[PDB]
């Protein structure tokens, strides 16, 4: 029923570095006077990320964007005016929402560029070879999107089939592959490119005040990845996708949202999230285990490719797997981690670690992903 | 090679209807010194439109939005110093985007929901009867969207395959009835279901000065409209879908613009836009020739739903056709924009409107739409 093949996935970190001490240390001096203050070094060193990759330096993010009409508030307020109003312009402003994303979209814009060519060079592929373009790219507000900006700068062929998406989020890496599957599956001679370019430090910012706004500013990093997906196998041909999953839960959609708001975007997490997506994971067993129930015990998933959004969820992964199964599951998965959350660009990001570390053909697979609103999306596959 | 069946769609205009006369009156009040001041009689008589319908009233867009810490500035800057920061809190400010999306937002979801249960009866379907779900919405940022809200809503099974876009605009149309042409391919026992809910008011910002500002506030009218497509005729079948088209013209991407500020949404039309859509137009009409050229010459357009963007395009529409067709065939689509510009719920309208008019089993049907970046999409078929 389904049949859709994979090439590898190409990785393109932020080249900006931030430091995690950099950002405790930022944060700290942000706001000096706080009831989170002791909480740094402890809440800090349980993500495990000694620093991450951003699209820009932490300056773009933490650096007054002033501006400011002044002019009609001074009129509507002659000299003693003029003395006042430079005095509420001195005081540092937070960037507004178009200040935040002009920079970012620009990056947005130039990684997944290389992360298309990547993807292109990685299948052996011309841009002229691509029928369907998928992006996702959730931080930065654009119209058009990254889908138009690809193929201008590829380019892509005039009738190239555009598909750009902003609201998949943490999901992408999954959704995009169940959809390239199903655009293949209507015509095999398809050639899709998936391009997942995310500035996730968009939402850093330096303002709010929450047990949760540090945790935001020390989870994402930035990243752009993309993928080929074919109706029939090439030699590039990695993974090949034979079912795909979907599931969503009611009553949850505020647990992980975006905010937009005039200072740039909010990424707002309820402390129950985690636990929620436990949910998606139990869910995700059941679907395997009903997919695999009539055949023998000799079925076993050989790679799991999983996102659940942390390292705690996937602690709570390890100890619900079925009988006994391998160890280093999660292995591609925390160490992906380590690095930062790069949300919908963790996927393939994982797949990549995964594919950069060896494995055997005859692998099975199941990749796996949860986003805001509560929806997930898994795949089970085979390694070629 | 495609073959999707289509239900005739569901319209529902914005209730809060919106004289052109209260907009003209209202954007003189707001500018009272302008250049453009004796252009008005003259600009809004040529949109032709007596009335639009919106999810909101003129003064939710009109409306001051205030808030502003203050307090910060006060502490910054005693009793002298209190009467100062009240001096300027009485200046009127513009909304926030937040607070301009939060009630258009929940216009949204109710419209489209209200569309989404139209579109569902007309088929004659159940809620739990659709498989994958398509949403268009531009103007209202959120995350989740408008998928997730009506999966919730509806409600929608839980496995029920999610695939929102927001960056679609006016081609949302003809871009998701080629989308959903290819997941009932891929699975013709599919039933997808389509809504497009655009509370395009949101773009209405009294504060900006253009020429193309009246343009802006003058043109838009807000829908939710939704259709159901299978792969398998039904009974309530109208449409059935033959071919699809892409078409994206490079180095036009600044044409037409959405930009996100602080305040609000903004769509930046350059004056070119429309010369750039004739392309598209041309390129079509080629691609119809091109498709029809080994046929004879009986292969004949009899239903023509179209929408470039404007009556003007529309005008070049009815000259640039070929030899001799019929002249009413832009009837629909010029009736709908009478009313207003409905974007990526204009084409479903123009459906509905031709549907609500009676067509003849068999004629020869075309859709087609152009978006921002001037990227277009078409769709041939056979009206049943």
């Amino acid at each position: 029923a389904m049949a859709a093949y994979l090439c590898a996935p190409a990785v393109i970190h932020g080249e900006h570095s931030v430091e995690t001490r950099e950002i405790v240390e930022e944060v700290r001096g942000r706001h000096p006077h706080a009831p989170w203050a002791p909480r740094i070094d402890g809440i800090a060193a349980s993500t495990g990320i000694e620093s991450r990759g951003w699209m820009l330096p932490l300056e773009a993010a933490v650096a007054p964007g002033g501006g400011g009409d002044l002019g009609a508030a001074r009129e509507a307020l002659e000299q003693d005016a003029n003395r006042a109003i430079a005095a509420l312009k001195a005081v540092p402003a937070s960037q507004t929402v178009q200040e935040r994303t002009a920079p970012a979209w620009e990056a947005v814009q130039a990684y997944g560029e290389r992360a298309a060519r990547g993807a292109l060079q990685i299948a052996g592929l011309d841009v002229a070879d691509v029928d369907c373009l998928i992006t996702s790219n959730s931080t930065t507000p654009a119209l058009p999107g990254l889908d138009v900006a690809l193929a201008n700068r590829l380019p892509l062929r005039g009738d190239t089939m555009l598909l750009p998406a902003t609201q998949w989020a943490c999901v992408a890496g999954t959704r995009s592959l169940a959809l390239a599957a199903d655009l293949v599956a209507a015509d095999p001679d398809r050639v899709v490119l998936v391009v997942i370019s995310e500035a996730l430090s968009t939402t850093y910012q330096p303002a709010d005040d929450t047990l949760e706004s540090l945790i935001v500013r020390l989870l994402f990093a930035d990243t752009a990845v993309a993928a080929v997906v074919t109706g029939r196998p090439r030699p590039e041909s990695v993974l090949r996708l034979d079912a795909a999953w979907h599931h969503t839960l009611p009553g949850t959609r505020d647990l992980h949202r975006l905010e937009t708001r005039a200072d740039g975007t909010h990424f707002v997490m309820d402390r129950r999230g985690p636990r929620a997506v436990q949910e998606t994971v139990t869910a995700m067993w059941e679907w395997l285990r009903v997919r695999y129930e009539d055949d023998p015990s000799s079925w076993h998933p050989d790679v799991l490719l999983a996102h659940p959004g942390g390292t705690r969820v996937l602690e709570y992964m390890e100890q619900t797997m079925p009988d006994e199964w391998p160890s280093g599951l999660l292995s591609y998965s925390r160490d992906s981690y380590t690095s930062g959350n790069r949300g919908g660009a963790a996927v393939f990001d994982i797949l990549r670690r995964a594919h950069d570390a060896g494995q055997k053909t005859g692998s099975r697979a199941v990749l796996y992903a949860a986003a805001p609103g509560l929806t997930a999306t898994a795949l089970e596959g085979e390694w070629l």
